[PDB]
């Protein structure tokens, strides 16, 4: 029932005439408002990509790599405030962030996103409570063209945040990352629409 999204996949990258590095990842995401753009999640990379596979000339010998191993509670963190410690080199640690949802394909994963990185990142976050490195504190324009203007910057909104809906996913042309803005702070205030 599979085509490319759930699959694990294995491919080079390539800029300028630089080395080809291989990389093997998760597609997570094929993205409704943009068929193109599929969200990947690489092996021991902790943020979510997007990449437009099918013209990205940087992606070659593209291929599906084989399942090795065959394929609830924890929801009420989504939408929760949250430190999430990290070992550093001997120190710890924290970034402030937001849990934003569960993970499409890998089950036991989270998106979330952080103050001092607000890209998005996908964590196995119940682990990491579970190990003490999570603490939670007390409690449409999908589709649109976005720009701001820090030259003139473009790109689509991919998303909505269903637990906080005035949140939202960006993917820009020029950038891999896949931004997080909560519309009415400031981080967003040089953000429009069309
Ligand atoms: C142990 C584990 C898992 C757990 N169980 N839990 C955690 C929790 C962690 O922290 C939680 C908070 C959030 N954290 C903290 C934090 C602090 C410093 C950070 O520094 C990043 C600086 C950097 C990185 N790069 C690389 C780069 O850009 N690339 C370009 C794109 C490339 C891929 C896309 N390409 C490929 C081809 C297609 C396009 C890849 C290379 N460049 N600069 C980042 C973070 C994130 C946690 O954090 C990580 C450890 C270091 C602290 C780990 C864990």
């Amino acid at each position: 029932r599979r085509n490319i999204v759930g699959c694990r996949i294995q491919h080079g990258w390539k800029e300028g005439n630089g080395p080809v590095t291989q990389w093997k990842g998760t597609v997570l995401d094929q993205v409704p408002v943009n068929p193109s753009l599929y969200l990947i999640k690489y092996d021991g990379f902790d943020c979510v990509y997007g990449l437009e596979l099918n013209k990205d000339e940087r992606v070659s010998a593209l291929e599906v790599l084989p399942d090795r191993v065959a394929t609830h509670l924890a929801d009420t963190m989504i939408g929760k405030a949250v430190e999430h410690m990290f070992e550093t080199d001997g120190s710890k640690d924290e970034w402030r962030g937001m849990v934003l949802a569960r993970a499409p394909v890998m089950n036991t994963w989270f998106y979330i996103t952080y103050e001092k990185d607000p890209v998005l990142y996908m964590y196995q976050l119940l682990d990491d409570y579970k190990e003490g490195d999570l603490r939670i504190m007390p409690d449409s324009l999908v589709g649109k063209q976005v720009e701001y203007a820090g030259s003139k910057r473009t790109g689509m909104v991919i998303h909505q945040v269903e637990a906080k809906p005035s949140v939202y996913f960006i993917k820009f042309d020029d950038d891999f990352h896949i931004y997080v803005y909560d519309l009415v702070k400031t981080s967003a205030e040089n953000l429009y629409f069309q």
